[PDB]
């Protein structure tokens, strides 16, 4: 008998190893809190953050229970605005620390079980980089790094090859008097486009990701992505007025960008991208992470970047959507939610991010009423929740100062100092006259108030990624969206085998009521909040037919029932999965087929 | 000392096998001879070729050391011209015989060792296809199967939406009265285009495509891949003449194509293509080939099919150059041969096409002295050599006669039924009034009669495919040309490890005399002809400081060295391989490295 049970129990563990599903790797579990380096955190005492200063508040990262920092582009850059003009990608700028700083960052990193993203722009460069000195002079083979055309330039004015306008001003095309052509750059007059037909320039950009990924920083976060590729017949773009005079068009808007955007041959220079890290993704626990960030662009072509079935191209598109809308009703946030789900392929990990830094903060657009509303929309969708730094708390934005430095007035709102502490600049920096001033109301709204007083909005985002991450529902688990409401978004969370759903109420109106039994079907007479937008109210009761809710008042219900709506005919077609698994209770495995 | 011995033979048979290069497929050696299916062999007397009139030609295909044969599109089509507009996919029309007629056919292609190649047109199809007739009436998942358009058509004339024109007409956008709608077309009135943004319409073609393939077709040819796709915003495109007047530009030359040709998204439904067909390609004999032919375009366009080094997406573009050359001159000549070679990727293989079905014929185009030139360039060259039908010997062209079929006037020429034997018709059929009128001098231009008298343009062709077959120089070695002259055409065909090179010289002038001596250092005094077109010389001898040369005159020298060119530093430039291996003298195999 026994040597019959000896191989039944080999034939056991073989099915669970053929029968367990791939583990999420590290960008999938675990929430991204993205950090601005010159607004975080300051050591040295010189009026700017540093890598430095990071590291010394890595601890309250862990507590958020966050996974991966991305912090933005942090390079020796002429330009620290306008899409990050970089003029050395291999050095550090005196800022944020010296080489040696970073290495210690993300080491320390890794050492609190982190990981690390950089922002990379393989796009343009700066003027003075010393790419673009040796071009001018035509010195060796840097004569065809940039896309270069010969114009005319007499006594008055400069002529332009094409009506090809910059997004950032007029005449994408700029004359030098040293190499006597045309450059294009398309964004500023200080950042000549990178020619990415050469072969040469496209293996320079290799040798900058293994640089960066032999210091272990876990992953990259592209720019600039559509910009890269141009049309080589320099022909004239199509106006949107037909009827407009030329020698006027010098607005980004009023121009048809069909041969500077999305050209054919830019994705596969993305594809090419991800075959470079996987070179360094061998490892079983080091898998490297790659972001296309394209924003100001339709849905279609946004999902394009989650590639093929049979190519790999990246993991998924930041969600741009979810920070440019301004006004959050009913319909507005249940639009956003149904067109990224239906327009990604299956199988992909999608992603949502409420705020950047090229976007106004939650309580400045929305209120400081949907702050607690929006944190838990971020941590009850399927996709990687990503958190701007100052978020999880309500900041709000600054006015626009007059900087010395080449700095946009617009978008610079949101890059305000982290309110830390009640002290002097918000225990930002202890010197004076800081880069940016820091937000006025910062002795109510700062990291040491909010956890010592209960009810506040710091409490709320430390429980949603802790019942994101100890929770399987909404780690990788069913999305069912019930129909479309102007005053009340409500979905379900749930997973095959777990026996037990999550109803999550949002309610984006003007403080209606609710009546449960009209959306979901078999609940019972009462019910349980999971998890209150006001901590008050947490494990109350409340019936399904009748519930108040404020304007920014949110709810998570947590129902035990083997009835999940993803099994039913009606809920069909509004019911999606990336993961598709079971979960056993007796034998505590994941299992594919069940 | 026998036990030492035994593992110094185990490490010498793993170090072989490591070392051991991956072998030539069957599309890599040996050449294609292409057959037009209607003016081949005729067999049930009615008139038309079939597919029964080549199965009793296959022999003769064997003769000439063809290794494949790539029939021409085949199937059921309202329109035989025009890019072969298919109203049945799976289906063959009652020409051609039926669908036991070409089960018969392929397996007698395999039972000779032959291979089959298939022309297939995703991008169109027809009327008279159930696809089309089921949506103009909206019927099911049919009603977005083709680009529909709402489009105002009053009493007197249609308006389509944009100034979109068709290559062989007007107004690429058509009006029907069923359902009340444009349809883009863009080749002719009826073949409207297939939607392919349709995921149920990109997956259709799978299925005809694995329709095939279990029948045994070893391979396909697609027919137009840049016209796939095209832009989803309906913009009017960019006219050539800007201060030309609408309303009456109808030509498709006066137009840029910028938005119906080669879009985003149109190689990643090739790169699906390769993908479907790699499922059957599992087995180490049996293949599957795929080509785009991509006509009428630039050379940086072509290459893209060739896919990238970690994607595969074609084996090789048909080469289009070498056919649309009228006159044909040193530099000519030798500008096709580069602009292919240094533009295609390494590793891949290129290909040559002397003729066409949509393109005059060798001798009527260039002259009947240019037969025999251009058949050895054919077959000297690293790529794949194809042949059109009746290439191998020299014939003419014929005038255009007034068919009732819808055909094309201008490129029948080329439709000529096959010259057989010196009886009625040709010996194309027994039957009367054929489909197309044999060309007239055909009593002394034939197979029967070229193959009883020496000297002839067809015993060329016969050890041209066997020297190019029995030889490994020819097969896979190194493609080194001579600078560029006017009057003579001269590059050298060599391998690691061979100790012997040839030599290849063409004329292509007016009757020079070369002087080998200042192009090719280390010429003995005297030089054999391995093969000269006219097969006189074949063996003779000539030195190097003056050769006479006749206008259609071309040299094949055969010279014993180990002073390759392709190892000089002022030969690294103008030297190309595909599969770089050494050959031994001493082990018969094929080295990687040596
Ligand atoms: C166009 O050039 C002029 C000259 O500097 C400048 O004042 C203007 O701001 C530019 N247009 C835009 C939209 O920036
Ligand atoms: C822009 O379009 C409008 C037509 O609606 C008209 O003002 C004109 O065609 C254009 N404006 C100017 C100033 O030309
Ligand atoms: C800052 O916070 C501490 C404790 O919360 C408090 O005692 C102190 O009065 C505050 N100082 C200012 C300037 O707000
Ligand atoms: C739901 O969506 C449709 C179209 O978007 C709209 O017509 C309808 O008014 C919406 N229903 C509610 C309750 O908002
Ligand atoms: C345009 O339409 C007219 C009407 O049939 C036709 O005669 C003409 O041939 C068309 N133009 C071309 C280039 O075919
Ligand atoms: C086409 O271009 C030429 C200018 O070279 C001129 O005839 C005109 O602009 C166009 N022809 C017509 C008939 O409009
Ligand atoms: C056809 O060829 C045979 C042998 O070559 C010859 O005897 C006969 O006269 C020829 N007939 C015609 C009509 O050319
Ligand atoms: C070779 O090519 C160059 C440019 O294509 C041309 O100027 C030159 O005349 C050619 N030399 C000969 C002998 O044809
Ligand atoms: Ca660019
Ligand atoms: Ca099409």
């Amino acid at each position: 008998l026994t040597v019959a049970s000896v191989l039944v129990l080999i034939a056991a563990t073989i099915a669970i190893i053929a029968l367990s599903p791939k583990c999420l790797d590290w960008w999938q579990e675990g929430p991204m809190y993205q950090i601005y380096p010159r607004s975080f955190k300051d050591s040295n005492k010189d009026g700017n953050g540093d890598l430095k200063g990071i590291q010394d508040k890595l601890d309250y990262i862990t507590a958020l229970n966050i996974k991966t920092v991305w912090i933005t582009s942090f390079y020796k850059s002429s330009l620290k605005d306008f899409r990050y003009g970089v003029e050395d990608f291999r050095e550090v700028d005196p800022i944020f620390g010296t080489m040696e700083d970073f290495e210690n960052l993300v080491a320390a990193i890794h050492d609190k079980g982190l990981k690390l993203i950089i922002d990379f722009i393989p796009n343009h460069t700066s003027d003075k980089h010393i790419w673009f000195q040796l071009s001018r002079t035509r010195t060796g083979k840097y004569t065809d790094y940039y896309i270069w055309h010969d114009c005319t330039h007499e006594n008055g004015k400069t002529i332009p090859p094409n009506n090809w306008l910059s997004v950032y001003g007029n005449s994408s095309w700029h004359f030098d008097e040293v190499r006597n052509q045309c450059y294009f750059h398309q964004f500023m007059k200080e950042q000549p486009d990178l020619n990415f037909r050469n072969p040469d320039v496209q293996e320079e950009i290799k040798e900058i990701l293994r640089f960066w990924l032999t210091k272990g920083v876990d992953g990259f976060s592209l720019d600039a992505v559509k910009f890269l590729l141009e049309a080589k017949h320099l022909r004239d773009e199509i106006q949107v007025n037909k009827t407009q005079i030329p020698d006027t068009v010098t607005q980004y808007s009023e121009l048809y960008h069909d041969f500077t955007t999305t050209q054919v041959g830019m994705h596969d220079i993305v594809r090419s991208f991800r075959q470079t890290m996987d070179q360094y993704s061998t490892e079983p626990g080091r898998y490297r992470f790659m972001g296309t960030e394209a924003y100001a662009e339709s849905i279609d072509r946004t999902v394009m970047y989650y590639g093929l079935p049979f190519i790999q191209e990246a993991d998924f598109p930041f969600n741009n959507y979810l920070s440019m809308l301004d006004t959050v009703s009913g319909n507005s946030v249940y639009e956003v939610i149904t067109s990224w789900m239906e327009n990604m392929p299956e199988g992909k990990w999608p992603n949502w991010m409420i705020g950047g830094p090229d976007s106004s903060r939650l309580t400045s657009r929305l209120g400081n009423q949907y702050v607690n509303v929006m944190n838990m929309l971020l941590f009850t969708l399927p996709g990687t929740p990503i958190t701007y730094y100052g978020e999880e708390i309500g900041m709000g934005n600054i006015v626009a100062a007059n900087l010395n430095e080449s700095y946009d007035i617009n978008t610079l709102r949101s890059k305000s100092p982290m309110q830390w502490d009640n002290s002097s600049n918000a225990g930002f920096s202890e010197a004076s006259n800081t880069w940016l001033p820091t937000n006025s109301d910062y002795h109510t709204v700062n990291v040491d108030v909010q956890k010592t007083q209960p009810r506040s909005a710091l409490k709320l985002y430390q429980d949603l990624s802790l019942l994101h991450a100890n929770e399987l529902l909404l780690n990788r688990g069913w999305f069912c969206h019930l129909r479309n409401d102007s005053h009340y978004v409500v979905y379900t969370r749930e997973l095959d085998g777990i026996d037990r759903i999550f109803i999550v109420v949002l309610n984006f109106g003007e403080s209606t009521l609710l009546n449960l039994h009209n959306m979901i079907s078999g609940l019972p007479a009462k019910m349980r909040i999971r998890l209150s937008t006001n901590s008050a109210d947490k494990g109350s009761k409340v019936d399904t037919s009748g519930i108040f809710l404020d304007k920014g008042e949110g709810l998570i219900f947590e129902h035990n029932t083997k009835n999940l709506l993803h099994r039913q005919t009606a809920f069909r077609d509004r019911c999606f999965v990336s993961n598709r698994a079971c979960y056993s209770s007796v034998l505590n495995i994941l299992y594919t087929s069940c």
